[PDB]
C-alpha cells in the first residue's frame, strides 16, 4: 500500500515521502499515529501542491536576500558616540544599536541577530560588519562611528 | 552580411555578438579596424565553443567560492599581539597579517583584496571580517587577536 509519510522519516518527511507501506500494519501503526497518510490520488495532488508551494517561497526567500544584500552594500551607517581617551568609547556600540541606526537612517527594519557583530565596537572610526541575511548571503554592513557633544 | 563583433559593442562584443552588417561597409571599416569578422560556419561554431568555455568558467568559479566559504566560516585565525593600554595594541593587525596567519595556520592562500577590513583591528579580543569570495559570495572570517610576550 502507497503511503505519505507526514513525519517518522528523515526528521519531518512530510514534504512528501511517498512510499509503499504493509497494508494493515500501516493501517494499524502509521496510520494509527498519524505518521502516513493514504496515498489517495488527491491526497497525492495535494501534497504536490505543498512541495510546488515550498519551492516557490524558498526562491523568493534567496532571491530577496539577494536584493536586500545590495542595497545594504551602498549604505553607512553612522552611530555617533561620547569617546575620549584616544579615541576609545564611553561604552559599547553593539548589534542593538546598529540595528536601529539602520531602520532610522535607511528605513530598513533587520533583525539584530543577522548582524554578525563579534566583540562590542569600542571605538571611533569605520567597521565593516557581516551580516547573514541567508544561508549563503552575506552582505558586508560599513558602520561608522563617530565623536559626539 | 552578418558578422561576429569582436570589439566595438558594449565594451567588448566579442563574447559573439553576430549582427547582420553593410557587405562592402562590413569589410571597408570594420573588417578593417579588427571590430568584426565573416560570421562563416566556422568562426561562428568557433565563437560557440568560446561562449561555450567561458560560461563553465564562471560556474566553477562560482561553485568554487561557495565550498570556499563553507571552510572559511569554519576557521579562526589567531594573530598573537603585543597590548598594554586596557588591551590595546602597540600596533594594528591589517588585512596582510590575516592573510598569512590564514595561509600558515589553515592552508589557505587568500588575496589580502577580498578581506574586506575597513579600520586596521586596534585591540585584544574576536572580530568577525567579511571577505569578498566572488561578486555574489561573501564569507564571515573570525579573526582572534591575543596578547603576546
Amino acid at each position: 500500500m502507497k503511503v505519505i509519510f507526514l513525519k517518522d522519516v528523515k526528521g519531518k518527511g512530510k514534504k512528501g515521502e511517498i512510499k509503499n507501506v504493509a497494508d494493515g500494519y500501516a493501517n494499524n501503526f502509521l496510520f494509527k499515529q498519524g505518521l502516513a497518510i493514504e496515498a489517495t490520488p488527491a491526497n497525492l495532488k495535494a501534497l504536490e501542491a505543498q512541495k510546488q508551494k515550498e519551492q516557490r517561497q524558498a526562491a523568493e526567500e534567496l532571491a530577496n536576500a539577494k536584493k536586500l544584500k545590495e542595497q545594504l552594500e551602498k549604505l553607512t551607517v553612522t552611530i555617533p558616540a561620547k569617546a575620549g581617551e584616544g579615541g576609545r568609547l564611553f561604552g559599547s556600540i553593539t548589534s542593538k544599536q546598529i540595528a536601529e541606526s539602520l531602520q532610522a537612517q535607511h528605513g530598513l527594519k533587520l533583525d539584530k541577530r543577522k548582524i554578525e557583530l563579534a566583540d562590542a565596537i569600542r571605538a571611533l572610526g569605520y567597521t565593516n560588519v557581516p551580516v547573514k541575511l541567508h544561508p549563503e548571503v552575506t552582505a558586508t554592513l560599513k558602520v561608522h562611528v563617530t565623536e559626539q557633544k
